């Protein structure tokens, strides 16, 4: 699949707002994921112990990882589809080291959409949400292809 320049513009416009507070968005999204799909938390031996949302919000380590993963996604989105280089190491670690199923990538995609819709309604109308979904679908499609080449079901 291929996004038009207009669709990329909608994605990068709302992303520019996200970048005003990388740590906040990074954390909010992970917490949303963990609350909606508790099984995903079990994949993080580093955060598995956290029992409540309050404990998650107070975790300095969770906030730091929020910055790490969200910045990596931003780097990929800014490539506007030319992300082969960025995808390689990410696919290898998540398939071979962390063992993250494609299903969980769909779960975090839903969490991203939920948080952007809550925090940026003015810049995340139907057309903008559609473009972001398309961008995340492209990412998941390419990641799935890499998983297969690397020997992981997904
Ligand atoms: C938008 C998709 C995602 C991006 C861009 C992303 C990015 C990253 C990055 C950059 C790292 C650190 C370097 C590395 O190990 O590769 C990381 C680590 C990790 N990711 Fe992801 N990730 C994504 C989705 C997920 C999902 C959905 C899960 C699990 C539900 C997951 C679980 C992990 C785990 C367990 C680590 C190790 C954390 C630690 O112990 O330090 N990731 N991810």
């Amino acid at each position: 699949m291929v996004l038009s320049e207009g669709e990329w513009q909608l994605v990068l416009h709302v992303w520019a707002k996200v970048e005003a507070d990388v740590a906040g968005h990074g954390q909010d999204i992970l917490i949303r994921l963990f609350k909606s799909h508790p099984e995903t938390l079990e994949k993080f031996d580093r955060f598995k112990h956290l029992k409540t949302e309050a404990e998650m919000k107070a975790s300095e380590d969770l906030k730091k990882h929020g910055v790490t993963w969200l910045t990596a996604l931003g780097a990929i989105l800014k490539k506007k589809g030319h992300h082969e280089a960025e995808l390689k190491p990410l696919a290898q670690s998540h398939a071979t080291k962390h063992k993250i199923p494609i299903k969980y990538l769909e779960f975090i995609s839903e969490a991203i959409i939920h948080v952007l819709h809550s925090r940026h309604p003015g810049n995340f109308g139907a057309d903008a949400q559609g473009a972001m979904n398309k961008a995340l679908e492209l990412f998941r499609k390419d990641i799935a292809a890499k998983y297969k080449e690397l020997g992981y079901q997904g």
